[PDB]
């Protein structure tokens, strides 16, 4: 059992390349953010950065955000982009290559959902004049970083139910087999119902999830830090409420 | 104001292509699924299509799919299968083009399709208007022009909207709904999902919270789109929906209205 917090990341400075993944709106994004507005709290700075086709960067920040960096606005310290790229994978080696060497002391990747991402780790081992070669050269080095774990993991984003942690367990044991870090889930939307309520409702979610959590606990607690974050009324938009939100990541929510 | 009902779709026999849209995880392979189980009971036969990169009809049925048509089980009527497919996006599309052709041509009467994100439907349209061995490029040609012309004959093709009430998903439907419109193909539906309507006579911050915030969105989805969308409103259920038997019930309500005070 390890801190359900993501404290750890904001300790491992070595991390240069921080990966969000998780399905189809488990709230990938949501986290990418608070992620960054806390690392950005206690790094020189944090390049968010979207690579997903639909851009939600600029939407979950009410901030107009382009291929080209800025800063967010309400920070000094944290910057976001968004942009878009056999072998589509080649275009996106291009963009970390030219990134991973920029004045940026971390970043926080948001992506196009475990299913590209996946591909593409495979691809490597895919390939198995001289251009052929300077190709190959840069793929190898590119994917070596990522098996080094001092420069990048992977947050796990989920949410209780069938099909979201089903995925969070295919990624991270694909994960394990091509030799890349992850030892996080952010556990998302809880419902813990107020105390004191009785709400059939509420009871019988919290039930329901409940289930789940246990579970998670169960198989990864000895090795992952597992965040619980609540289901907020609202949706998280807006610096502020990020922030907010962001905060749990880093202290239980503990009610 | 139209029916918020999905009566709709079972009464118009010219339809071959449902397309399922909207945003991740907003409920897109549930209704799919519930979708192709209503009207399995009212067509001759009716095929259920995954092409999301994932495996979900099998997970949504509890049972084994594949690039081979097969009955679903607890169903003699309905069938479902799973498949994936100097430009990029152009030897993609070329690959769902020709899965169309091919599918179009079995003797299923009506085909819902279950897909990869708004990017990539989206991808496809852009696609065309932008657009013994090369002899080819006349065939190619010949097939996307017919595709399209399915795409744009709204005897034969519509799309439902899934989404929830939530900023991100309505910015789809919207955006999606629109292009819909830009590219002259037909779409009048709108699967609003996840509803959360407090239990009558519970009193409950959470609950009635949240009814207020959602109400907030739907009062609105309504007002734009009452007069020309059927708008339909699904309940969300403490269980996920799975299993024939739990979906047939979903699918239910899809075509009467959960109508609770
Ligand atoms: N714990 C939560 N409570 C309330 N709203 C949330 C929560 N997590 C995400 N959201 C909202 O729900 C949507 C899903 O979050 P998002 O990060 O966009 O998911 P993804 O990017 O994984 O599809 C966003 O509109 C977000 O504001
Ligand atoms: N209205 C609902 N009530 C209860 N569970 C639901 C409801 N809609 C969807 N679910 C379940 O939520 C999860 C996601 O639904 P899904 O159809 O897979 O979304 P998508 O196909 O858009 O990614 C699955 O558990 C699904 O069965
Ligand atoms: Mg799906
Ligand atoms: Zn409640």
């Amino acid at each position: 059992s390890m801190e359900p917090t993501l404290q750890s990341i904001l300790d491992q400075r070595s991390l240069r390349w921080i990966f969000v993944g998780g399905k189809g709106g488990v709230g990938k994004t949501t986290t990418s953010c608070s992620l960054a507005i806390q690392l950005a709290k206690v790094r020189r700075s944090v390049l968010l950065l979207s690579t997903d086709p639909a851009h939600n960067l600029s939407d979950a920040f009410s901030q107009k955000f382009g291929k080209e960096a800025r800063l967010v606005e309400g920070f000094d310290n944290l910057y976001a982009m968004e942009i878009d790229p056999i072998d589509e994978a080649m275009s996106f080696a291009e963009v970390l290559k030219q990134v991973n060497s920029l004045s940026y002391e971390t970043i926080v990747f948001d992506t196009a959902p475990t299913g590209h991402t996946l591909r593409f780790l495979q691809f490597p081992t895919v390939l198995e004049m001289e251009k052929l070669d300077s190709l190959r050269v840069t793929i190898s080095e590119v994917n070596a970083q990522f098996k080094d774990e001092r420069l990048t993991t992977f947050v796990c984003v989920c949410i209780p139910e069938f099909l979201s942690l089903y995925e969070t367990e295919r990624m991270i044991q694909e994960l394990a087999n091509y030799g890349i870090d992850t030892h996080c889930i952010v556990v998302n939307q809880l419902l813990f119902p107020k105390p004191g309520s009785d709400c059939e409702q509420c009871t019988a979610r919290r039930r329901m999830q409940k289930k789940y959590l246990d579970q998670i606990e169960e198989l990864y607690d000895e090795e992952f830090n597992v965040v619980k974050m609540p289901l907020l009324v609202e949706e998280v938009r807006g610096k502020e409420r990020l922030e907010k939100f962001s905060e749990m990541l880093i202290k239980p929510f503990v009610p």
